[PDB]
DNA sequence: AAAAA
DNA sequence: TTTTTGC
DNA sequence: AAAAAC
């Protein structure tokens, strides 16, 4: 009776997926044409493994495939076949691909992704050590800090040393901001057990522009000090309280941030060499922008993505990270919570473990 | 690849 | 048919 | 440079 929308912020899902067999297929079809550039074909796949993540039952035959969106004759035919004998033969093909598995390998490298990945392949590279090893490769800083802590990064993150990092991060912000507000964001606010890192908006309701300036360089020097710092990128801010909207960008937001890599010592964890490699990214934002730095930072990708498609097609609005214009009435709609952003929108709200699209 | 214009 | 798909 | 980092 209830239809399905076609946007994932207009879905409730949850980590609870009835649907693997089928997602796990189309997320590999999804990644093989994001690594072929074939955009338009990634995202059907990325759309219809999103719209099986919200179903609250599992698909057993094609007849309940009737009225979901996402779902056209393509997909529909990769059911059919996972239906058949439990299998996907094109998703099996995939893992199968020399260029699919060095793409997957080659990008788990913090500081590796598609172009310098398509790259490797191409000069014949197929091991992680042939290329470390090689006389004629130069890397970037980001990717030598990527293979010194590979076995570290590439193990994920779990609930406990999230946990961890939190008290760290909270404990370090405080001492040089005592009213500064600290959310963990990413997966781990959306209830997920484990992550590729930790991520945290940071923002002060009475800190200067100067202040709220310095307590990144404050935290990191704070950490370099007791060698905790193992890679650490300081990006300044560009944000411009009144900039004009373009439809037409290229990712990043403009708030001040880092990407660390932080010495997790074994002992602050409550759950070898006493201590594990943390990717962990820090946001600080202005107080008046933190419920759509909140939002952007929450995620998943998939609900971003359909919020900003919604806010355009729907509500002729423009949402990023830092603000929401609304295009007929000529004005900017400020928010001081999430809650605030989903009714300017028309949209019900959404809790943040039902954003998992 | 799917759905809207 | 052509356009859009977050950004 | 681009590419990487979300
Ligand atoms: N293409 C992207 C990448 C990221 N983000 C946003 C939403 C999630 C947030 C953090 O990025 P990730 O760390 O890659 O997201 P994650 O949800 O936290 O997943 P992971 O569990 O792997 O850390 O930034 C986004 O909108 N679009
Ligand atoms: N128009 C250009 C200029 C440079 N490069 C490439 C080849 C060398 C590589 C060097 O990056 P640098 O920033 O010059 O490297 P680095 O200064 O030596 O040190 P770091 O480890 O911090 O990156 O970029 C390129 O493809 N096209
Ligand atoms: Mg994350
Ligand atoms: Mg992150
Ligand atoms: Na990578």
């Amino acid at each position: 009776v209830k239809k399905i929308s076609q946007y994932a912020c207009q879905r409730r899902t949850t980590l609870n997926n009835y649907n693997q067999l089928f997602t796990d297929a189309l997320d590999i079809l999804a990644e093989n044409d994001e690594l072929r550039e074939n955009e338009g074909s990634c995202l059907a796949f990325m759309r219809a493994s999103s719209v099986l993540k919200s179903l609250p039952f599992p698909i057993t035959s094609m007849k309940d495939t009737e009225g979901i969106p996402c779902l056209g004759d393509k997909v529909k035919s990769i059911i059919e076949g996972i239906i058949e004998d439990g299998e996907s033969s094109e998703a099996k093909a995939v893992l199968n691909d020399e260029r699919y598995k060095s793409f997957k390998l080659f990008t788990s490298v913090f500081g590796v992704g598609l172009k310098t990945a398509e790259k490797w392949f191409r000069m014949g590279f197929r091991t992680l050590s042939k290329i470390q090893s090689d006389k004629s490769l130069r890397f970037t800083q980001m990717q030598k800090a990527g293979f010194l802590y590979y076995e570290d990064l590439v193990s994920c993150v779990n609930r406990p040393e999230a946990e961890a990092v939190s008290m760290l991060v909270k404990e370090a912000v405080v001492t040089f901001l005592p009213d500064a507000l600290v959310t963990m964001t990413g997966g781990f606010r959306r209830g997920k057990m484990t992550g590729h890192d930790v991520d945290f908006l940071i923002t002060s309701p009475e800190a200067t522009e100067d202040e709220e300036q310095q307590l990144l360089h404050k935290v990191t020097d704070f950490w370099k000090q007791q060698g905790l710092l193992l890679y650490c990128d300081i990006l300044e801010s560009t944000f411009e309280k009144f900039k004009q909207p373009s439809r037409k960008v290229d990712a990043l937001d403009h708030f001040q941030k880092c990407f660390l890599i932080l010495k997790l010592d074994h002992g602050r964890v409550h759950s070898g060499k006493g201590w594990k490699a943390i990717r962990v990214d820090l946001v600080m934002c202005p107080y008046d922008r933190r419920a759509f730095a909140l939002l952007g930072w929450t995620g998943s990708r998939q609900f971003e993505r359909d919020l900003r498609r919604y806010a355009t097609h729907e509500r002729k609005m423009m949402l990023d990270n830092h603000a929401l214009y609304d295009r007929t009435k000529r004005v900017f709609l400020e928010a001081e919570s999430e809650e605030e952003i989903f009714a300017h929108l028309g949209l019900d709200y959404i809790e943040p473990w039902e954003r998992n699209a």
